[PDB]
């Protein structure tokens, strides 16, 4: 016997003792005589029609692939639970947080970005680490990354930094011409480009990596009173990255190492946690900030901002089938219970409409009636039907339209979300120049030490060096407004791989 | 209180009396505050994406409808079960005939051919009887109709005749000159086209019109000796027409006249219920009969083959939900169990393929993962595995290759098809030429008295009239071919409608 | 020879002297040597997978349908073209309208709205009249209908309005407690519902109904200056409709009415118009105005906003392919080129989004790919690439990023939108409670004579008695509300059918 | 830099006085700013009526279509066909009629087992298919780098790629699956040699043979028949990477193959193929030592010589690769008149899968997208409407088929050749076949001491991580090739464990 995961024909072998084996059938449940061989008119002679049993097999066999994750479609997932280990209700009156040891179920799915399915986990490139949540009331999905923050700040340059990131619309390579003359053109991504070329940028597999909801979000109170949050969850096995070196050899040895490293994991006991934060800006707080604390760009420092602990997540189950439970699964931002609600966040707004719509491409109108996506501690009853592949009773006969005077299903007004006054013109606020440096020269001289910000640098020059010299340039003016040291690092490093 | 069709919605409310309505969720089971008003900024100001309650629904609204079927759009379901009333163990070893008193759930669609979904029931149109028996050893479809025979020989010729049935490809409205164009040039079509002219050509609602499987089927006992038979269904309602012009104001008062009566029938205690009845020829037979067994355009004269008792059908459940029920149901002729398999037919063969083909298109790739095609009463256990919308568990972490040694699903040995012997050239034989008149005449002379031919005649004459002379002449002259009284009655109408 | 229509075939069959017939191919392009038989092992043998012209021919057979549309399915199409005749440049500075005699193309549907493709065109139901305008600045769909107003004036009614006027879940049939329960409870419905049960009801095909866009639309100058308006086309034709007994005759003698009508007049000359319109309203005036100038239950009355003549609507080509030009037609409300915007109309709001979305469903991601979506007239050039049946050039190797530093496509300040300055709160401002009898009750004394209400209360009750008591009260009391000869006189003829 | 990393710089230059183009909506509707979304206030919520931003995102969210099932990870090209030698004495296929006559064709290559962001220089037979835009339509000879295959019956492929993909549960490669499957089914012996030579991983796309594999059947002018197959030798020579540096380039650069045509074609190295065909009388198919049907089987050159027919040469490379090779669909049922099937069983069942996968990948009417439709040809009959119906869909020709109105007809002389059978319609086993003799044949003959030792480290290297039983499973059939292919092996497997 080897690791866990190697031995997992064995183990289901095994779990079956009384070796009586299931009778091979076709989809519609008719036994199979023979699923070897093919029909066919006399030994050497054609194939017929009449070979149903081989048509049936490989009409499926056929259709198996379903489209890959536009983005994040290289990943790895895992269940378990979120248990309270504090009381927030003073913020929230979401039920997922209404007692102290209060156990939801949840489903994880960590992965990488720009690679796609058969892609290697140890590359740099930031994580996913998405989390739903079966409530009460509904699915909750924080579909946070590893990182705080992001590259940009204005959803609509999304498809664009996306497009950047992948391959040559004409030569299907990675092309660091487009990977640069966007970062460069966007200074905006100055902060994450930071975060992504440190030590961080290729944790060593899922396990020892934080989660982080980025975005701001808003929490309301049963008094109806609100409060803007940060969701946070720290490694409780502690931040371990991986080398350049060793994650090259890797990601060769063993593309899939994030996902064999869980794995095992969890099959061996070793369950991985990780400990839940929020950090709380009231509105009034929202009016001093420094900054614009709906800027995805921006963290809240945790001097003015502490980190408030709220429980656990613990992932202590593998999948049984991961096409199923894993490919199959769909996390929507915009799926928020009472009590947990969406900020003004410019890039969080567009997440809102993207990720459901997305998903009715790639898996389908009815996605939400696939188990692993059901929210199965909710009854679900409203006033929608059919669509493809309608795997439920579609709700049987009940009214089917809303107001009605036959007992169908009724509008909760407690359910009602937060109302905030705005004021402004209706129109598209420029907002590439909100402060691109602040926050990254901190983290370059007061969270960095030499020996980190040498290997920045270095791992930066490594890629860049790659790109045309008039887009180093303009790369390292950028870098250099961060801090001249930064900018003079690099471009000493560029000149001699030049 | 109406008919109960019509008080649906108020026997829904009555029944949950003691009861509080469900709460309105969105499709992930976040409840409802206000599903009544959408989010705007101030009372006369534009829509908000943070309504995702609004776009959550519309969505869903936005993608209800799937493709309709190909032909027999329009139809109505029902369900029941089939009971075996004599032995037939020396014909058939399938389970779903084992012993008598047996009962097996059935599921059944009827439906006309040519009309799209919103059209009406009562049209001359041959019509639809599926039956779908969840046996033991699978599903077993018998998908049949009103009539024992088609207007064609050979399946590459079926695309061709629906297209000539339905919309003129630039005007898009139904053309006569279409029709009889294809009718006249292929005059093996005049036997079901005699058929459907005849008084059975608009069944008063479904309860009042046989079934039958039409093909020639093979049938293989115990012993693994087989012959071939004919699949009969007669109604104990007993048959019942509408004429002409009660269809044609029925098709304006009510054009779901079926739909209703078959609903009402069962809501009311009053099940229908149908005959079974098989006919059987030995292979030996099979070559002395003086046509082609397998032709779809003969029958198998009763006088020779008489109707051999074997049980029941009867409908007492009507579909809750009409859409997952009956709109989604799927019924595939290539879905039989041992002891029944098909017959050198080249119409059913062609069936063979064109159902799950068409069906996986239109319901999609895992069509047989919807709850009313489930084979619920087998257990499905392959190495077929993904696809879109994939339900269920995909069958676990089962070994998904075949052979394994790992315990995963065997071939059964018993489930073997039976063999027999071919020989000749492997090409296009054409069947244009085969026998088009000597049974049409016998139906037309000793099946049909003179009031019933005088009906057929002016049937025909109404609608061929307003095709053009030429195609008009053709028809006569094979109208004439079957009895010189058949063609010269219909001339004599249409030289006065001219 | 016949009407235009039935002819198609022979005009077809003309325009070919030499007839020399065309090679018949598979759809790769491999000649047929016969497509009349299929292969099998001998003449009575089984069928072959080898038969490869039968399999291409019969899966392409299997998948022709597609979804319908989910409202207005049942429609007829034309293509013309629109030509400005009076300058109004004073008011928008779309190029559509840039100068006097300046012709643009045009694509129109017709259509009902609750019956399926099958159905009846003769039925009492509104009537669509969507235009494509394919202008320089892109496609402009002003998609209207033969009312000025609607049922609803919030868009997350919809779904459930058309759910109510569609067929019960369980039963398939149309439902009238579901029709008024919905109606009796939303009396906003009122003012629609009182036109629909009017002599326009039925139109006397398309050509004699008028056109309007409904909403109120934004239109912006030049300088920058805005002003609301409605769209108006006034039939050239004059206004003509069916009585309730010709329309009941028609939808059983020919369901396709409205097609048959537009085909044959536009095949003989007979090129229907419409005559463009525009009412104007100042911001200022909408500030005045004695109700919501966003209403879709509310007109603008014609003595204090006068029609504007803008130009003419010519229809003078049918489609060639009916499935190809008019089945697959999509109209997006959102397309809208510079100088024609959306108004803050709750309903439009909602449309802006259901559009586009439903295309995706229905046709696919790339539907604007399909020749008669193309804005053929206008130069694509954006980042967006890939996606299902990609059947362009995708754009070649066109950097697909912005910004970028290589010449791809740049955004043009002088199309950016007009901007507003809204106040109020961001939340769901319930307007169940606006005027809902006011301009009804005006409609019903002045637009209507003693012999239209007559009919139109008549027409009511027709349909109405068939619902609940309990509901035919509520009705009525609503109808009352409006006008207490209105109710008394539905009563009085519900009691007579009760 | 090499071509391809100056790829978006050469586009800019070649628009040099040029200006670009107005940015627009997906109907062609101009964008005023597409860098910023509409809110209200410059801290306010995003509103619906930002379209820009609507048609911009759901069709970002709508990129994606389903992978190939096998074949996910490839690089297409294009060029044509020529004919230099005359063989219409076999054929009447029109791509064959004279010396000199060009075809158009497009390419793809490929692997077998990885995704789409998968490693380019790995283990895995390669995929060489080819499109011959014809007059009688399109011919898709969609080959393999090897001459056989694993299996030879087409009802074990789902379960043999499924071996050969990753575990159900942990989604990981699993050496239990790869070979269990191969030591229980035998008859993989021949090919899994093939693969597991040197020639496993061949130097980019360039330095590698092509294959029909399959026999397939050519009939000529006056009906005559004869069985063939079809042999592309690369003109550049073979060329295979070692173990160590395959794996560094998979790390280093996992489009490989695809940079090294990419920039080839760009550098005017035009790659080049020598087109051959292999003819086997119905006689000499009687007299066959085996199956001549058995895709497990070669034809020995020295009863069976290469016959010269051509010469396959890619001179163009994509403009945009979704477009031209993400979406390219090679159906092997695609034979224009000429060029017919052989009861090869494998070959059978591929007539089937190809077209009806690609329905589902691609969509109901993918023969209508640019790269797959037969433009060479006038594409006329009785098919119409589906999903995405681009062209005129016939316009207003009649539908059916026959019909007295002029609309196409069959055409006599496309008929295909019939041959005689008799038998039982069943399934006769085929597992049993020799599984050894021309692998034994492969062992001793056509490799040397050097290559037969790499063979058994390549081998052993991989089978060491299956557990024992399968390991002597897998032995015990390698013995039966050859004692020393099995010892040695073993030998290795000892060390390893
Ligand atoms: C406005 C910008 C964004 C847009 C439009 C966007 C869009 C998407 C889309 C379309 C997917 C694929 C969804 C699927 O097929 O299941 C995706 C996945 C993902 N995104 Fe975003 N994204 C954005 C920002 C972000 C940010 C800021 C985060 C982190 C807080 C994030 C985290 C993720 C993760 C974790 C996944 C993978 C979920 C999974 O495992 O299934 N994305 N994104």
């Amino acid at each position: 016997s080897r690791d866990p995961a190697s031995d997992q024909m064995q183990h289901w072998k095994e779990q079956r003792a009384a070796q009586k084996a299931d009778v091979l059938t076709t989809g519609a449940g008719n036994p199979v005589g023979d699923k070897l061989n093919v029909i066919t008119v006399g030994p050497r002679g054609p194939l017929l029609v009449q070979d149903v049993v081989f048509t049936d097999e490989m009409a499926h066999f056929d259709r198996e692939r379903i489209p890959e994750r536009v983005v994040h479609a290289k990943g790895a997932g895992a269940f378990g639970y979120f248990e309270v280990t504090h009381d927030i209700t003073k913020y929230s009156k979401a039920k997922v947080f209404e007692h102290i040891g209060k156990k939801t179920p949840i489903a994880v799915r960590f992965s990488t970005v720009a690679g796609e399915s058969g892609s290697a986990d140890t590359v740099r490139d930031p994580r996913g680490f998405a989390v739903k949540f079966y409530t009460e009331d509904g699915n909750w999905d924080l579909v946070g990354n590893n990182t705080p923050i992001f590259f940009i700040r204005d959803p609509i340059l999304f498809p664009s930094f996306i497009h950047s990131q992948k391959r040559n619309p004409q030569t299907h390579l990675k092309d660091p011409d487009m990977v640069w003359d966007f970062w460069s053109l966007r200074p905006e991504s100055l902060h994450q480009v930071s975060f992504l070329f440190s030590d961080r940028g290729i944790p060593d597999g899922h396990r020892h990596m934080n989660g982080y909801g980025s975005h701001t979000f808003k929490l309301v109170n049963a008094n109806g009173e609100a409060v803007y949050c940060k969701f946070h969850y720290k490694t409780d096995q502690g931040i371990k990255n991986l080398s350049v070196e060793d994650a090259a050899r890797l990601s060769q040895e063993d593309p899939d190492y994030g996902i064999r490293d869980l794995f095992n994991a969890i099959a061996t006991g070793k369950y991985p946690s990780w400990t839940f934060y929020i950090q709380v800006m009231t509105f009034n707080q929202a009016e001093t900030f420094p900054f614009n604390p709906f800027d995805l760009t921006k963290v809240w420092p945790h001097k003015d901002y502490p980190l408030i602990p709220v429980g656990k997540l613990v992932l202590n189950r593998n999948p049984v089938n991961y096409f199923a439970e894993v490919e199959q699964i769909a996390f929507d931002p915009s799926n928020m219970p009472p009590g947990i609600e969406a900020s003004p966040d410019k890039m969080l707004q567009g997440r809102l409409f993207a990720y459901p719509d997305t998903h009715r491409h790639r898996l389908g109108p009815n996605y939400l009636h696939i188990p692993v996506n059901c929210p199965y501690r909710a009854r679900v009853a409203n006033y929608q039907r059919d669509g493809p592949m309608c795997m439920q009773d579609n709700q049987g006969g009940a009214p089917n339209y809303y107001p009605n005077s036959f007992g169908a299903p009724e509008q909760q007004p407690s359910a009602l979300e937060h109302s905030i006054q705005y004021s402004g013109e209706v129109r598209r606020f420029n907002t590439a120049n909100d402060d691109n440096v602040t926050q990254v020269r901190a983290f370059y001289v007061n969270v960095l030490n030499e020996e980190q910000r040498k290997r920045l640098c270095e791992n930066i020059a490594g890629h860049l060096k790659d790109a045309q010299i008039f887009i180093q340039k303009k790369a390292v003016k950028n870098f250099t407004e961060v801090h001249p040291d930064y900018g003079s690092h690099i471009q000493a490093l560029l000149d001699k791989y030049n």
